[PDB]
């Protein structure tokens, strides 16, 4: 549903109304003019989100509902103990915690957290400015001025630039300091992290297939091996890269179950179905069973497959790109395949030697049968066998 | 035992007195007041740690243990010389070299490594601070106040903020500069590179699903595959994070050794053998044979298990989910199965073809058998054999 | 072709020429002089790519294309009204975006990234000097030292040194101030993350090789063993290292198909080929067979390969080292071998055990064949199983 | 040799006194006073190695050769000329590649790689403080005060620090401070960098074993599996970390060829070997085909290998723990066993069920036979096949 969405964004924007509101009070107790109705109806909210979060880990929620503000802001406390307001905060680790869930899978992990930490650090400026313009001489001074003046102290000390046109004079200034410069420099060195780690992901497939190929080619030259089949490899790696960015067939179908595995294959070789079983007369359980078995193999631009005095015994279906037959060693061709088709069958349902000779003209996908386990399960399947003839 | 551990957070407590006092005592001979008791009993407490570590590597112990600092504190010593009292330190390398032992495995290697540096860190800024406070012109000022501006100062410095409020007048003074300038940078590149490394291993398998599934799609689309077919992988692969996170289970209980992956498999099917061998009078040898064999897999929601005109062979065990059984055709359903139960056995059994067909109606969790391994380690126990008939 | 290269190099170079003209007229309107030709001629480069690269992602090209600018420049507008020239940018994403699959393959990505960061970084700091000169109480200083005391201020802010010579006055010096703060400590975020992503894969292998060692290395001292054993490993590894750098053969003619494979192998084996075939007659099914199923090896230095009383059944293919031959317990050494010859024919064609002893002198690195696979692929072959008699 | 060792030292350390000499007297031409002996002595040392060497990559040994230095010192040149003299640097590119190769295994690349690093930021920073002290209004004030101004500026620039105590005045101070922050900026992300590769590669056992562990956990609790076998895994990971770090024998094993494999089980079950051939007669073609098909196995405290009711068929022999055997229900133990020994014999040997019963006393590491595979290559020798009986 998207009640409990529009839910959660609620009690985000409320928690983040205390966030702000919370401690310019505490600076500017002018603050608290009839603008309660709002603060009575976030902790409303907030009190009427932890019984639907029941329909340690809720402590937070419990510590946030209780109007531990309204109190201090409505009898006055003094300095030391009118904090304790910002109880009403440690909802954002529930906030977080949601989020984290609602929109785990959409965008990456680590830009989520760079984002809430960015919120966080946002956050913690508006506060500890407040903070600081608390720590100052009392003066007359609009509160506009003396608050942009805190905003621009500490951005310029939890970002580690430190200009030092404004600075502390009194000891308790001093302290406060000190600890904010910790805290940016404990700020500034998660942000860095998560974004390293951010980056350090981005090109994987175009960092796994330039290893791959600087190993194979460091491997060949070893072997003191001619330029033009190192050549004939990086054409094919280039092509393996543009297509499918670098992935191996079988390698990934193994990343899956055999029913989901089974619909793709009969996905992909649907046509090939359609141009087999016509005057057969199988089907269900013999198309089903040699389609887990088809091996794939590319041939590049003039790689022989099949030569006219061989006996292979294998056959070939294509998929994606074209093929050429020819004669034995007069270079007349008969015809030319391309997708859909099939040849190497004869010698398959015969056990003659090849009849003709097959060139590659580009860049093909296609698929084999190494015929060792097309032939086993015919034979369990004695009707086609007796079918071959 | 406990005492050895009270014992190690005894030394450690006395090394960071030690740390704390030697120092501001450097700059403050005032100190040394009778206030040696503690002294005495910290070295004590050292020079009997020593033995106990007998119960290069001992270098450092050794070192800490004489008092080389009771001497120059009782009888005073000039400023080049009263140094070498911090040879009482050295004691940390034995600390963090412990505790990095009995503390290995229940946190995170890298996040202990963090926060021994940021110890490490503090100290040596209360040091730094007592060195700075050392190199300027005596002065009437409590001590409180300028132990407070050095702190601020070296803070500001390992940081790499440098307001510039406070800074060098002298020569020696700003070759103290900048050997703290140069270990804060040395300092600040540590910090960030264990939060990068302690970050960048946080969401391991939400990055490496993530990456699976990014190939196996980017995979499909070349293959012009329909959207449905994806829309099916897609919730496959959410079913299996939002349950096991990801993990294959074969690949999981492979890296187990014999006996504890069988008795892991015993504690799963354990029901399932309290409804087999019940009319059968095997077990203890049969039973433990197959279960090593029950292969798993996941059946998503509508896909056919068995058809009522196929030769499948194998048999089925249930865990987790739910199944319906049909008709050949006429979607007419015999009843429903669940979890514990069993189906596929007449077929192997019996060499006949299905009877009925199996669809799922929701994501199943089940086993089965391949019958290839199951009627042969069948055939071997001879008088279950005849009890199939 | 190259005319698109060019054609799309002066695309950039106007590209730059827009925002390095853009910003610095709109502070100093005195420009817009007898120069509009570049500025048209530049609009029409835009208007004249927008179409080529026809022949969401276009709208960028789009917001570009109209000359936005003209107006504003030519009809003087108000401050607020007179940006939006910016619009004219926007081109540098399709700039990047082209030039990152222009140059994506020959040379590391994330350099790539890195300098199109570093270039991204010098334009904003070309505009925010220009931004910040704006903001200033107008005064009479000439306009190479307005533009150098800005440049100085942005680089020392988005540098995060922050010296504090120079800094805001009015408020919205301020608010600009913070804004370029954030924009730094974000700017200095990526480039860090950048060059940390860069050197973490600069020495893989000698971090992968070292890897492996250390772990051989440590699981034998746990089974105790002799450091003479130890010594021919960590030789074994060096030798390892200084030819191919650590891979193995096997895994890495594996990520090749069988095409290339085949092509390597008959490349490698060549030598061989013309010193096995003579007297036999076969060639072309029989040498293409064998040639896949050749193991590799490598024998160091002083490592018995044959003793003169066993029954090995297998042949072994030098390519590399050399080996001497001995008699059985005597020392006495027949002759010397080298890379292109073989042995260990005779209790192959024959089965007798064997007559002599081999014992290699340096590190080899030879094939061998299991000979069940050898005499299974002769047998096929009947004509050349009768010729060995 | 080590001839040639000291001697890249020495040209070493000629370079490091080129790259201090040179730009302190740019800057300071009082130098070059009776002095030039050690120049000669050093412009020899790199001639004399450019042979030595060969004994693009030679460009730089050949421009750092020519004394271009030589001249611009002895006849007075001026300012912008008086440079190029630095030119007999680039000699620092051959030591740091020479220095890389010498020193590439003993310690890690990543710390040789920040090493070097370091030490070319500080020759840097003395160039940069001769260039700052260069472009300064000359004065009467000592050269041991202007120079250690100049070190603290560039040093407080090139950390990102930045004080303000000392800044530019005129425009070219100003260019040479902008490009100075640069290469801090640009320095100072190469070191972190550097780092955090550095210390994201220390424990990587303790964080693969804890990720496996991890995995294998979660993955149980789904199968809502008792806490008692947990515990057991757990134990037996802890083990298996606290002896061999984690590492499985089999795949460290098989990083090795085929002698040095077979080497390494001969001395790990030698004792074996003489406890098994004594009253059998073979030896040297038997006992070295087994011995590379003993799989390994540890059973953890009080887990069954045997039952007294089985046919197991295998045989087991102990290699570091302890074992007891035990009637079949009655727990009366005959004997205790130990390293070394063997059990398991008789039914291989003779088809009969087993025994006695056999439960093991702590955490074994011992090794077991198939017996399919060592009954096969028994009936292969047939001598000691008849010696069974
Ligand atoms: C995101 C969390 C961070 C947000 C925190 C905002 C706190 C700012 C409140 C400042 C109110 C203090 C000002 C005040 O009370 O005025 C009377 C004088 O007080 C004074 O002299 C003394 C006031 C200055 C001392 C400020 C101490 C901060 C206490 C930290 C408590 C929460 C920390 C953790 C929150 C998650
Ligand atoms: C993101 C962009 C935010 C832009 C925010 C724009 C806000 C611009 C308002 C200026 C108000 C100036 C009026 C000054 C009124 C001066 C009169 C006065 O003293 O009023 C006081 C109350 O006001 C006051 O404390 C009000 C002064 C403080 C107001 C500033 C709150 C901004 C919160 C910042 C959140 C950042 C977190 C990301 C006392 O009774
Ligand atoms: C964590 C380790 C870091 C902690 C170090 C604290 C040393 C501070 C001691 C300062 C005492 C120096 C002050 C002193 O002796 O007073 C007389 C004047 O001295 C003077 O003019 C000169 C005193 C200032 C010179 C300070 C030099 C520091 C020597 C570094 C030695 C240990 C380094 C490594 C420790 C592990
Ligand atoms: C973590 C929080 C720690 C909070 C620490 C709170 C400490 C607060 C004490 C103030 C004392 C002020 C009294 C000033 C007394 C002035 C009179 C005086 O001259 O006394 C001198 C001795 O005192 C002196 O050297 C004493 C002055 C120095 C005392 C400071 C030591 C703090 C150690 C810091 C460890 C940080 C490591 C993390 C000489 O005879
Ligand atoms: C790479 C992109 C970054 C390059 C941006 C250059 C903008 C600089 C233009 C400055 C022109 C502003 C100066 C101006 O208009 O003069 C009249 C006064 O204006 C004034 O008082 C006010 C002028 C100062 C306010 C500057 C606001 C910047 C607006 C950002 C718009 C584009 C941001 C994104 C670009 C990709
Ligand atoms: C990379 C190295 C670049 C070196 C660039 C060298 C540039 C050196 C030119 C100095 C001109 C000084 C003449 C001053 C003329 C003063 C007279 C004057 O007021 O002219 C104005 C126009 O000039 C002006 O706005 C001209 C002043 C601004 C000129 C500066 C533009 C440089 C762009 C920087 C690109 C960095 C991006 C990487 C008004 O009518
Ligand atoms: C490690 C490499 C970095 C080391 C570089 C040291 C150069 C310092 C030499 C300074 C000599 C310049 C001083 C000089 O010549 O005096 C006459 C006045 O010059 C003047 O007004 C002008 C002198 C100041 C201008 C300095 C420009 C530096 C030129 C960079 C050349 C090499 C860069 C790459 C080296 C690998
Ligand atoms: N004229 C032709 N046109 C197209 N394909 C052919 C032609 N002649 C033979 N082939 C195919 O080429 C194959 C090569 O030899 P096979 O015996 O495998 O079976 C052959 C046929 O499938
Ligand atoms: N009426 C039924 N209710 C439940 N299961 C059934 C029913 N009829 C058949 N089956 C099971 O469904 C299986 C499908 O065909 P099998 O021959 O494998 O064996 C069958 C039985 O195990
Ligand atoms: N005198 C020799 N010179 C070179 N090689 C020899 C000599 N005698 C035997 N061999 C080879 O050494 C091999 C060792 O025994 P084989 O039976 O395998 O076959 C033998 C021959 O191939
Ligand atoms: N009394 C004993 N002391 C030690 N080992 C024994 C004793 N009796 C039997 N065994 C061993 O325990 C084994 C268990 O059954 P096996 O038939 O495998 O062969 C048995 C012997 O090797």
């Amino acid at each position: 549903p998207t009640y409990t969405l529009v839910w959660k964004v609620w009690i985000l924007a409320v928690t983040l109304y205390y966030a702000i509101r919370i401690p310019l009070t505490l600076v500017f107790p002018s603050l608290f003019s009839p603008l309660l109705p709002l603060d009575i109806l976030a902790s409303l909210a907030l009190i009427a989100d932890i019984p639907l979060d029941l329909a340690p880990s809720r402590l937070p929620d419990l510590l946030a509902a209780l109007p531990l503000d309204l109190l201090v802001f409505a009898l006055h406390l003094p300095s030391p103990l009118s904090l304790l307001s910002l109880v009403r905060l440690l909802k954002l680790i529930s906030v977080q915690r949601s989020a984290t869930r609602i929109l785990s899978y959409r965008i990456n992990p680590a830009l989520l957290r760079l984002l809430s930490l960015v919120g966080f650090i946002l956050l913690a400026a508006h506060g500890i400015a407040c903070g600081w313009m608390s720590l100052q001489p009392p003066s007359e001074n609009p509160a506009g001025t003396r608050y942009l003046s805190a905003f621009y102290w500490t951005i310029t000390t939890l970002t580690t630039i430190g200009y030092g046109d404004i600075t502390p004079s009194t000891p308790t200034q001093t302290v406060y300091t000190i600890v904010i410069e910790l805290l940016g420099a404990a700020m500034y060195g998660l942000v860095i992290g998560n974004i390293a780690s951010l980056v350090s992901k981005l090109d994987a497939a175009k960092l796994l297939h330039r290893e791959r190929v600087e190993r194979v080619t460091a491997f060949l030259s070893y072997k003191r091996i001619s330029p033009e089949l190192q050549r004939r490899i990086i054409e094919y790696f280039d092509y393996l890269w543009e297509t499918r960015r670098g992935y191996e067939e079988r390698e990934v179908l193994k990343e899956l179950p055999h029913p989901l595995r089974l619909a793709v294959a009969m996905e992909i070789h649907g046509d090939v179905i359609e141009k087999v079983a016509l005057f057969k007369g199988a089907g269900e359980e013999f198309i089903r069973d040699i389609i887990l078995h088809l091996e794939p193999v590319i041939y590049g631009p003039g790689e022989y497959i099949i030569r006219a005095g061989e006996m292979g015994s294998d056959v070939y279906f294509i998929n994606r790109g074209s093929v050429e037959v020819l004669s034995a060693d007069e270079k007349t061709r008969y015809a030319i395949l391309s997708e859909g088709q099939f040849f190497g069958e004869m010698a398959l349902i015969l056990r003659a030697p090849r009849t003709a000779t097959v060139r590659a003209r580009a860049f093909c996908d296609l698929y084999r049968l190494d015929k060792e386990t097309f032939d086993r399960i015919l034979s369990r399947y004695p009707e086609i066998a007796a079918q071959i003839q």
